[PDB]
């Protein structure tokens, strides 16, 4: 189960090979910022939708990670929804 996974899995995950910088598996917020600043999100959502998606509590946005950010943002650009609080089971990856 997750709250993102279908097209919005695949909108990112394309995303984040021009997110992650680094080609690493992980962009950090760094990376994404720009990505995160075209959303069109206030400073604080984006910091609070950053930790609503890094859930690996690492300090960068995993692979699949940073697709479960824009789950929220996305949500805000064209379904204008605000971001769903904290973490929520339907977000946090399978382990
Ligand atoms: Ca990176």
């Amino acid at each position: 189960t997750w709250v993102v996974s279908p097209a919005e899995k695949a909108k990112y995950d394309e995303i984040f090979l021009k997110t992650d910088k680094d080609m690493d598996g992980f962009v950090s917020g760094l990376e994404v910022r720009e990505i995160f600043l075209k959303t069109g999100l206030p400073s604080t959502l984006l910091a609070h939708i950053w930790s609503l998606c890094d859930t690996k509590d690492c300090g960068k946005l995993s692979k699949d990670q940073f697709a479960l950010a824009f789950h929220l943002i996305s949500q805000k650009l064209i379904k204008g929804i605000d971001p769903p609080h904290v973490l929520t089971p339907e977000m946090i990856p399978p382990s």
